């Protein structure tokens, strides 16, 4: 095995004529008519000016938004992922019908599951196991295969989401790791197609560029080709807290290393960022991440992802500099597919505190309902002689509750029916095995309004004692508010 | 307030000249370096040739894929919501800071709110009130205001009427109305067919297209007639929309389809029948099921109606022999169906995927008249909410049936419906019941499996078991697990 943080050995410098690399170059292509294929539509992405954020904040210069996310996958990474495929076919590394695993979760995974999907190879990801699902069901959909590794488990640990894809890699014949981290192909895919896009579509003349730093081959290649053409451009990198990508050291001291917003940061640096084309890095949250992708969502039309809110978070700051006549740069990664049901829902921005809106009868208490004595069950009776009393009394559950009262869980009946399709249980055994655990407790002194926004997400919430959790008073559902409201109206 | 489904007065014949148009005219546009904006983006979609479905179905033809999931909405739409306004901007019609209101809940709300976003127009979108999260989330994160009206074609209280009375309520309110409006079928006349005409040369044999309001296809069909004549226009519809000729198609029991955006009860304006060659017709299943396919064989990320043009596709392209061409149209992305078609779940759920390993339990094939159900109590439309709380309060059930004096059941009635209806204040204890009455439900009959009826009690509360149209009764989960445990 070997370590993507392993410094690079790249010899490229600063003024080295291009006649002296060893490596493979491609240029940007013109399109045809008719694509052959829709791994063709890969490329020559459009620069969208943004008109609005900019001067809202004070920019007298242009800003301009490499967007990305208009690939066939809907990602930057598609650049990548048809990139190393090419190469390793070229090479003679990769063969018709052979397998590619990759430590990957959603970014480049899909893009090499396409790409596998398009070309006949069987295309492996292994990831975490609570993996977002509109990823999972992209690449599922795609025909990739997913390997679920656990969730506590280091980088340097053999059950991970990366060593195993190594030990996968070993015993299964024709596997190939095209290591995002370590492969030259990563960086050199935009230094020789993005960076000259961006150059013949400004014209040769940018003042700035900034991008967010993942794996780190874009901003490499980009500042590094600009570098190069461009010397008055200065590159500005991305990093967000909880990460030690940036530099100096001193910005990347916090206290969590945990973060919300997906493909930007992780813990080493890995080889094939090169960190002294970076002119200098600024660190972004997760909030004015999701802000600023809502903001260019709704005011500049543009529907993206919570690290293009990063990048321009940093953009309005570090573009400040710039006076009017001069021109930046911003890099757009992915879309707003990805993040349908995170960002972009406001009950998950209200449930991790981001935005967080306020919130005749709604303060009326849950008290006024008035409800009734519950029905609990031991965990030790069976599921026939349960669903026996449930059919009997029209009531659908347990508080599953132990000898002293405490609660041990919940139980309903769909729950118990869909245990039972997978043949995870049987009418002999106890009840004690299916206790449902995701339901909500909401109580007495709670409002009504609280209670509704449950009633539409589920089928009930549980009134415990005020100050005994374990307790519980009642069980309430919507025929009872019904109840209320009909009755005093 | 005009009807959509009004009669065209369009006088243009096939064989008259283009000088002779009343309407304005647009051209495809040469894309800058640099976009102004991202409403520049709309237009010059990619054409994909389709290498592996084609050869497997056994077309000896060329087949290509219009994929207009590119534009910067992610469906066809954001062609004709720009047009739309952009003629109306022009007309003086559309002034800076109007209101946009539009009663579609379809992909034109999108593109519509995207425009008006960019350009700084309040945006309403007007529609019924389950609508699929994610089209919903798109439209308020896009800024649009969006009104629930709990569906019915040409009532007063509905997804499009009430968006009428806004329009006169609301000052500088405008309705494009898509169905009317002859900017959609010129939209796809001046600047699709140009492209279509462009990328294959001005030689393609076939074009097949999905029918929904019915402008792509008509403005597509007129321009192809027009400058290649020899191209024959295919049409797709679903089963439960009459929109297809002739009408001995258009029989079939149910009405309710999950494709989303094609089909319609009426015949729209725009739509002319008289330039599509042929038509066809097809269901859910090899919608979803080409749908996938299209996704896993040839790597096109987009929704069902692009399943159910090429599931046509591959019928209707039998005729066409080797060295000839095939255009189809892809009208949108899987963005909207993220949590639908693309989840295993579902289509499992919905009964299109194909159930084995190769073991499960022995009631499975057993069916739903070995439960033994009761009689259902039915409700009438003309009762009051607070009594119809009452009943279903003794007796304890969380749904009824809504049905007239008549006899015949217009639908079901769910206290998360009476609950949500109440929340938005469009009804009153007092009211009439009628007003909460849901028409999208789900039917297991006497005769269907007991796995089925799982996976129905799986996605929903109910379903409703019914001797053949009559009735039997009406069931839930509790009675399945009564049967099995027994
Ligand atoms: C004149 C230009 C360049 C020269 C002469 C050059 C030369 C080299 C050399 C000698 C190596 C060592 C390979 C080894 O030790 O196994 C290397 C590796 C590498 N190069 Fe370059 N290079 C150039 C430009 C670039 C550019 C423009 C990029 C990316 C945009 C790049 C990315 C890499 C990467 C990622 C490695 C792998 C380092 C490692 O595996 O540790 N190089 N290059
Ligand atoms: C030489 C070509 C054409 C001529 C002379 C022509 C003429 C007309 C005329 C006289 C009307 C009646 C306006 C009214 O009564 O309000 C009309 C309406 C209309 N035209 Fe055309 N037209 C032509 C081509 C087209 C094309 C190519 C399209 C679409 C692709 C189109 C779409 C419509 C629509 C949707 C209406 C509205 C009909 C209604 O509101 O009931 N026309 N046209
Ligand atoms: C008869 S059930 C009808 C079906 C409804 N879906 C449900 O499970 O509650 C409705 C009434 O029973 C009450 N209820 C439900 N679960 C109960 C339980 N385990 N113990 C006591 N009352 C219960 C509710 O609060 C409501 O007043
Ligand atoms: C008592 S209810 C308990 C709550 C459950 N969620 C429900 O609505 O069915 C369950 C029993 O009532 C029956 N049931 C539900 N709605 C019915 C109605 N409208 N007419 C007759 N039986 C009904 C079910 O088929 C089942 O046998
Ligand atoms: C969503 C997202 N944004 C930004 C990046 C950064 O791109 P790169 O690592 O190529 O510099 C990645 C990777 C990513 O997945
Ligand atoms: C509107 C629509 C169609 C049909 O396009 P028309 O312009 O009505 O002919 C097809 N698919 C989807 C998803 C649509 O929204």
């Amino acid at each position: 095995w070997i370590r993507p943080d392993a410094p690079s050995r790249c010899t490229w410098q600063l003024g080295r004529p291009a006649s002296e690399s060893p490596h493979h170059h491609t240029a940007p292509a013109k399109s045809p008519k008719i694509l052959p294929d829709i791994l063709k539509k890969i490329g020559d992405t459009p620069m969208v000016r943004i008109n609005k954020i900019g001067k809202k904040f004070g920019l007298k210069c242009e800003l301009l938004a490499k967007c990305e996310f208009f690939n066939a996958g809907g990602s930057v990474k598609d650049r990548i992922s048809l990139r190393m495929i090419e190469d390793a076919e070229r090479d003679g590394t990769l063969k018709p019908g052979d397998t590619i695993i990759e430590p990957t979760s959603g970014n480049t995974g899909i893009g090499l599951a396409l790409a596998a999907a398009v070309r006949g190879y069987r295309c492996i990801i292994v990831m975490p196991e609570k993996m977002s699902s509109e990823k999972v069901d992209v690449l599922r959909a795609l025909g990739a295969e997913i390997v679920r590794t656990p969730t506590n488990a280091r980088f340097d640990s053999p059950s991970s989401h990366v060593g195993v894809a190594w030990r996968l890699k070993n015993e299964i014949p024709n596997s190939h790791i095209l290591d995002q981290y370590r492969n030259a192909s990563n960086p050199l895919a935009h230094y020789d197609t993005t960076a000259d896009e961006i150059l013949q579509q400004c014209d040769g003349k940018l003042d700035m560029l900034v991008a967010s730093v993942g794996t780190g081959g874009t901003i490499t290649g980009i500042a590094r080709k600009l570098k190069e053409k461009c010397p008055g451009c200065r590159i500005i990198g991305v990093d967000p807290e909880g990460s030690i990508l940036a530099e100096p050291e001193e910005l990347n001291q916090t206290e969590q290393t945990t973060y919300e917003v997906e493909g930007i940061g992780y813990d080493f640096i890995p080889t094939v960022l090169d960190r002294t084309v970076v002119d200098k890095w600024f660190k972004s949250n997760d909030e004015e991440a999701f802000t600023f992708a809502r903001m260019l969502i709704a005011q500049e039309g543009l529907l993206c992802g919570g690290s293009a809110g990063s990048t321009v978070a940093v953009a309005v700051k570090a573009a400040q500099e710039l006076q009017e006549g001069q021109r930046c740069v911003v890099i757009l990664p992915d879309s707003v597919r990805n993040y349908m049901t995170k960002f972009l829902s406001d009950r998950w921005m209200l449930q991790k505190g981001f935005l967080k809106e306020e919130d005749w009868w709604w303060h009326l208490r849950v008290q006024e309902l008035g409800l009734s004595a519950p029905l609990t069950v031991l965990p030790t009776i069976t599921c026939g002689h349960t669903i026996e009393i449930l059919r009997e009394k029209g009531f659908d559950q347990a508080p599953v509750v132990d000898e002293a009262g405490v609660i041990l869980g919940m139980v309903t009946l769909g729950n118990m029916l869909s245990s039972l399709l997978a043949g995870k249980v049987q009418p002999s055994d106890q009840v004690g095995k299916v206790i449902y655990k995701q339901f909500k407790q909401i109580r007495l002194t709670d409002t009504l309004g609280r209670l509704s926004h449950i009633l539409e997400m589920d089928h009930f919430a549980l009134v415990v004692h005020e100050q005994q959790r374990q307790m519980v008073f009642g069980v309430v559902t919507a025929i009872d508010l019904l109840n209320f409201v009909a009755a005093q109206e």
